[PDB]
């Protein structure tokens, strides 16, 4: 095993309302494998800052989430580093842009029905409700406890941008949330839970 950093995944722009969700995405590979670390106008992110969080992910990913987003604070670079004790680091960077009040580029997704919390016996199946618009017309995705649901799973699928999940199993449980992901920018729904009863 003997390789230098590599980013195979750059984080990308974002564009978010104020007081909304953004995440930025990064990954890497090496021998041997990096840490990716997260700088912010290049001071490393706060363990303390309440409002980012790190998922490391395997895979080599790692996500940085800004919730809530504050209007002067977050307007700024975050930058990715990847280090192996081989080579040279290597880092890339996205920018956030953040938008008050209605002032949003045309087409800006938007959420029009939002997921609602629901209980669901075992073995049952249910829908789950994101209802969204924009143009250039929004790639709809869900979310459980921040991390992307895995529309492998072959109990799991999209309807009218609806999640659907049959045999509804106790694994289940979790902090939905949907995301429209636009040119523009992205809008994410409020989180809300799925409980699985018994019998």
């Amino acid at each position: 095993a003997a390789h230098p950093p590599e980013i195979i995944r750059k984080p990308q722009n974002q564009g978010v309302r104020v007081g909304g969700v953004a995440s930025f995405y990064c990954a890497a590979r090496g021998d041997p494998p990096p840490s990716i670390v997260w700088r912010k106008n290049g001071k490393k992110v706060s363990g303390t800052q309440s409002r980012y969080t790190v998922l490391e992910q395997p895979g080599g990913i790692s996500i940085l989430r800004i919730e809530p987003v504050r209007a002067g604070r977050d307007d700024a670079p975050y930058e990715c580093v990847a280090e192996n004790g081989v080579g040279d680091a290597v880092s890339a960077d996205a920018t956030l842009t953040i938008y008050e009040g209605d002032k949003t580029p045309a087409g800006f997704p938007v959420i029009t029905q939002g997921p609602g919390t629901r209980v669901i016996e075992v073995g049952h199946t249910v829908l789950m409700t994101c209802k969204a618009i924009g143009n250039p017309t929004p790639n709809i995705y869900w979310i459980k406890n921040q991390t992307k649901v895995d529309m492998s799973n072959p109990r799991y699928s999209l309807k009218d941008g609806f999640l659907q999940i049959e045999n509804s199993r106790e694994e289940d449980q979790g902090k939905y949330e949907c995301v429209a992901e636009n040119s523009m920018g992205t809008e994410h729904s409020k989180a809300t839970n799925l409980y699985v009863k018994v019998r």
